[PDB]
């Protein structure tokens, strides 16, 4: 239990009945109150946080806001049934410090935990949604962690998490498409429209290909999405 | 703890066990009565409001009734599971005032957070709903804040709200077009009807272009907003 003031942006779906806050999962504070700040709209949110954390709470901890996901539920308008908000938070080095300013986003994936941190670069996002799933052998294998415009405005850079037993599977041949969305084709003598993938409809996935002999890629490898499986065969530019 | 005392037209959707006064997104006061008027259908509502806004509540108050968005939800007849209403506030310097007429609908928007405002000019509203979404390379920067007929009847101006790290990305040669709803093709050796957003087809949403050597477009600067990614093609009219 103590008092800690984080200034935010906006005060949506902040209450001080249930907003946790989570890190890395663990709810570790409760919001206490919200006050506002006439001033450039700071809106000043006092919240109390457990005895081992205050001994970690350092000047250099960032707090952003999270929300649920752009889901099927959000869009429809069912806001009783889709869930809560929280905000989260990752302590650095810093000072001591009781005053803060919030993030406007999830900060850079930095732990280490075994798993894989690869980024994907295409001309635009396309369907895919934060949490959005990644598939090898349509099986999923990892998720996409977040996605951010490059400094130069042409293209955007989508960042994903491969699982820990699955690292092996990423090669530096690897190939990255996108499977997302229906598409129905009307073909001569039968037009075949099979529904294979329930899950890509309404979120979208990545699927992705491993070859036989390459090196196993690591450490933030780039690569390209393409938009389709039949844009990703291999062969000879001719 | 005090008494406010509000005019309305229409006593749709105020309870009160659970009707707030969110300023800015914070719970500031909470209705307490709702008697009638028999004058014109004068609907007299009581406030209590919290101490440190009763020091802020002064003559040019605006009141006005929020209700949820026009959404799936709302349109099925899912009363219990869309969401409540509240009436939000905006003080001014005005005068010591208790009585207030209440306003029919949301004021302009006024405070300087960083946010872009500018204005876009549609022949008709379309699929666009006031909640809707700003795109960029399918990338939400902004929402549409709100919609109104100009003076001339010809036309409607939409106003929309770039989000504050994206304020770079609208130019003075910027275009913005309309994507929302399904449209489905039968074209000849195939007919590709794919889906590609379904954030779209329920609430619709506009995307936008960001050209490479332009000054910024700032303060209320308006755009033609074209109906369709075709519409909006460079080029020279001959």
């Amino acid at each position: 239990g103590n008092t800690v003031t984080i200034d935010f942006m906006s005060a949506d779906g902040i209450v001080p009945g249930r907003t946790p806050v989570r890190y890395q999962g663990v709810e570790v504070g409760t919001v206490q109150d919200i006050s506002l700040s006439d001033d450039l709209r700071k809106i000043e949110v006092k919240v109390s946080i457990k005895s081992d954390m205050k001994d970690a709470l350092r000047e250099e901890t960032q707090f952003w806001l999270v929300t649920p996901k752009a889901s099927l539920a959000g869009v429809s308008g069912l806001d009783a049934l889709v869930g809560g908000n929280y905000i989260g938070m990752m302590p650095g080095k810093g000072k001591e410090q009781d005053h803060f300013v919030a993030l406007d986003t999830q900060p850079k994936y930095r732990l280490d935990n075994g798993d894989l941190m690869i980024h994907l670069q295409a001309p635009d996002l396309g369907s895919l949604n934060s949490g959005s799933l990644v598939y090898f052998r349509k099986i999923p294998v990892g998720k996409v962690y977040d996605y951010a415009i490059n400094p130069n405005k042409q293209g955007v850079v989508i960042d994903v998490l491969i699982e820990r037993r699955f690292t092996d599977l990423v090669k530096k041949g690897s190939r990255f498409w996108n499977v997302s969305g229906v598409d129905a084709n009307v073909s001569i003598s039968g037009a075949k429209v099979k529904l294979e993938s329930l899950a890509a409809l309404v979120n979208g996935a990545i699927a992705f290909d491993s070859p036989e002999e390459s090196k196993p890629a690591e450490a933030e490898d780039t690569f390209g999405l393409y938009e389709d499986l039949a844009h990703s065969q291999r062969g000879v530019i001719i």
